[PDB]
């Protein structure tokens, strides 16, 4: 109960300063962190709750995914069924979806706080200038979109600023690819990258009960499998540990992946393996990164023997040198230096 986090289960990168943004689940407060550990910002707690306004009465509820661009942040504000947004410029935290139940719905299309949603889990900023926030929708099993700006999704027609609806998913619980968005299937997405470049144009989403990874197209949304689980779309008991080219490989329960486009490599938060993997997308091919598989903590390791605890989400740093790892059971961000293949334990202060 020392570490000043408590089951942190996201973290991400801002891009133009190389801040870190935590969400310290456990403690209902997400963190502003300089690249060395030094807080800038630290809103919400000690408690839940779903409160906007001037940072010192904000609160949030178990969050999980955020996201930043241009001194905004998206939070993933799972047990409130919100999307929130913390303006570092006003100070203040506002709510842009859901209505602070967990919804059913498995289309939407209403606007901000007319939208009800479910368990979202991961967010990230994507184009249509970051005029789209893309949410894995864990509890109807569905990647949906809020349009931070009005535009358009892929092949859809224009929508106006604030719609928040469904993308892909077609609620359905299951492990099922489809060249249409709305017939593919999901199970518990909890972790989601963008690789907008050529050739990629796509999200990478982990799926969490279905133990895969799969693609999301950009150009029509058509859904993709890219490594794990098995070819039946129902059968969501086949997770393992296994090393190996697409359908050959095996996770367990993976909760993050994070794109690195230095080296065009998917990174994966390999969660009840306690193992990071590294999927390339082009050979399909799914290997152990780091982690023993045991958890037995370290401070201080090699990427073969470092070790992790139900990793809960990661995101790769400014230009792939360093890969951050939200070490969920072990409360602490693990860094991993791509360079030297050194494993240390962010300091928070």
């Amino acid at each position: 109960h020392m570490s000043p986090l408590l089951f942190p289960g996201k973290v991400t990168v801002d891009q133009v300063t190389d801040r870190l943004v935590i969400a310290d689940t456990g403690h209902h407060r997400i963190l502003v962190v300089w690249k060395n550990g030094q807080i800038q910002y630290s809103i919400g707690g000690p408690n839940p709750g779903r409160k906007d306004g001037i940072f010192s009465e904000s609160t949030f509820n178990s969050p999980q995914g955020v996201a930043i661009m241009n001194n905004i942040i998206y939070v993933a504000d799972t047990e409130n069924h919100l999307i929130r947004k913390i303006d570092l410029e006003a100070e203040k935290v506002s709510t842009v979806a859901g209505i602070g139940i967990q919804g059913t719905d498995k289309e939407g299309g209403a606007k901000g706080e007319q939208q009800p949603i479910s368990s979202p889990w991961d967010v990230v900023f994507g184009t249509s200038r970051g005029d789209i926030l893309w949410i894995a929708m864990a509890g109807t099993h569905q990647i949906w979109a809020l349009l931070l700006d009005s535009g358009k999704l892929p092949k859809k027609n224009e929508l106006t600023k604030g719609t928040c609806l469904r993308f892909a998913g077609s609620g359905n619980e299951e492990n099922r690819n489809n060249a249409y968005p709305h017939k593919a299937g999901f199970a518990q997405p909890s972790g989601l990258s963008l690789a907008s470049e050529d050739p990629w144009s796509c999200l990478f989403v982990a799926d969490s009960e279905s133990s895969t990874v799969r693609t999301v197209s950009l150009k029509d949304g058509a859904v993709k499998h890219l490594v794990g689980g098995e070819r039946d779309p129902m059968n969501l008991f086949a997770f393992g540990d296994v090393d190996g080219v697409g359908i050959n490989a095996k996770l367990q329960h993976p909760l993050g992946v994070t794109w690195d486009k230095k080296r065009n490599l998917l990174y994966v938060a390999d969660s009840y393996n306690h193992k990071i993997k590294v999927v390339d997308p082009k050979t399909k091919n799914c290997t152990t990164l780091a982690g023993t598989g045991d958890t037995n903590n370290v401070t201080s390791s090699s990427f073969t023997e470092s070790t992790f605890n139900e990793p809960g989400g990661l995101c790769i740093g400014e230009n792939g040198e360093l890969l951050y790892v939200a070490d969920t059971n072990n409360h602490q961000i693990k860094v991993m230096d791509l360079e030297t293949k050194m494993v240390s334990v962010l300091p928070i202060f």
